[PDB]
């Protein structure tokens, strides 16, 4: 007597059995998990290879995320449609999953925008150590750090476990995957981690790594790395290809100590 | 506001108003031609509404989604994508693109966005049944040199066609009761930006591939299609017939020979004769 929603997510380009690193797939999967956890929806998630013939013919060129509600004969291929259906369901069963917060919206966009500029600038430059970067590349790195600081500041003013309060919202479903992508790509491709002095931001990342919605929907490190390399036309050798999948959900020991001192975790 | 209007010296530079660039999926036959992506046409129509009244500057550019530069520049995002360079902003997600256009429409008192669950259901139900019929008939005709006529189809294929006609009929009925130029009233809204391209796709694909026209007795609907073919927002953003056909062929994996690949592009915006008369004799145009 509760709706079944099937979510199609883009598969890893390395192994089509593994979930890929599309951020919009993780956003909706997180939302759906939040409804699933509390018995408001039935949810199946399926991986798909977007280059496949059956995929193209079945969705006429739509890309994941795609959500299906067969009991209603409804296919939601557009992100507006998927969000609207999940919002309707959240609202129906009084689940506080959606809120409007222009501050979060701006912080999220601006962080990832600067991340993308830095990723491209540094990869092209390296075709190095961040400390040694010349001004014209280093400025992109600094701007990423500035946005990370801004979110640290926001979390520090709010004193909240999640971005808007003590419960998860659509904005965590967007920011947490972006932060984790920033970490994984930072450490592997760019030469940096999130600055250790941003204790609130790190506490929020710990919160992500303790949130079942995030954990269950999180791609392996190798699949995050391949996602960006593939779109950037960066070669991935077979050693890399064959790496057994891992999920790096660790916090630096000194950061964990700082989190305890300031009381930023349970 | 007039009192206030007398107290504002708002500048007269075309470069005052926001510049929004829309990247649209190109034709897979000739990448210089606009493709048939329905979300691209929806937002282009909305941008044109704002463009034509001087609310925004708008440029449109076609892209081969398979190009290395496009993949690298937008990290896998697909058209439609909207750029507002002067704000350093890139809207890659349809929620973001709509959000920005919605904001601007509101800010300048433009009645472009409304909420209507009648309209939203009718649009979805029409295109859903069209897609079912497209897929069912294409598969039925596999291994035949001459395609089947719709009138000869067995019940489990023909039902999708009948459901298409039912939904077209439902929309005709809604328009007849509303007596409006556009779907919701006198002004183009986002729902027109969704239905008019869908209707035109259905008309072109019906005549060219599936063996049917939008029924000629649906006079109010045909009047609304005529409205489309007289709305600059629609006309300017409308792909050529060959690119609409190719769009569905390339995903339905159907064969495009050298000839229709070399077919010179045309845009068929023609109402049937008796239908145009019916429209005139009811004053629907
Ligand atoms: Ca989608
Ligand atoms: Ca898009």
């Amino acid at each position: 007597s509760k709706p079944l929603l099937e979510l199609y997510v883009k598969a890893s380009g390395i192994d089509a059995r593994r979930i890929g690193a599309d951020l919009f797939c993780q956003e909706f999967w997180m939302e759906l998990y939040a409804l699933y956890e509390i018995g408001v929806a039935r949810v199946e998630v399926k991986t798909v290879n977007v280059n496949s013939e059956a995929f193209k013919k079945n969705f006429l060129g739509a890309q994941p995320p795609i959500m299906i509600e067969e009991e209603k004969e409804l296919t939601y291929t557009d992100n507006r449609e998927i969000e609207g259906r999940i919002f309707h369901l959240a609202k129906e069963f009084n689940v506080p999953l959606f809120e409007k917060d222009p501050s979060a919206e701006k912080r999220i966009e601006n962080l990832y925008r600067n991340f993308k500029l830095f990723l491209r600038a540094k990869v092209e430059f390296d075709k190095s150590r961040v400390e040694d970067l010349p001004a014209q590349i280093k400025v992109h790195y600094n701007r990423v750090c500035e946005q990370l600081s801004n979110i640290d500041q926001l979390l520090s003013e709010r004193k909240s476990r999640y971005l808007l309060g003590n419960s998860m919202t659509e904005y965590d479903c967007e920011l947490m995957p972006r932060l984790h992508h920033i970490r994984i790509i930072g450490l592997s491709l760019l030469g940096f981690d999130i600055p250790h002095n941003f204790t609130h931001l790190w506490a929020y990342i710990l919160t992500a790594y303790r949130t079942a919605a995030f954990i269950e929907s999180c791609p392996a490190d190798q699949d995050i790395i391949h996602h960006y390399k593939e779109q950037m036309n960066l070669f991935t050798n077979q050693r890399e290809t064959l790496q057994s999948p891992t999920k790096t959900h660790t916090i630096p020991e000194k950061v964990l100590s700082d989190i305890r001192v300031k009381g930023l975790a349970p």
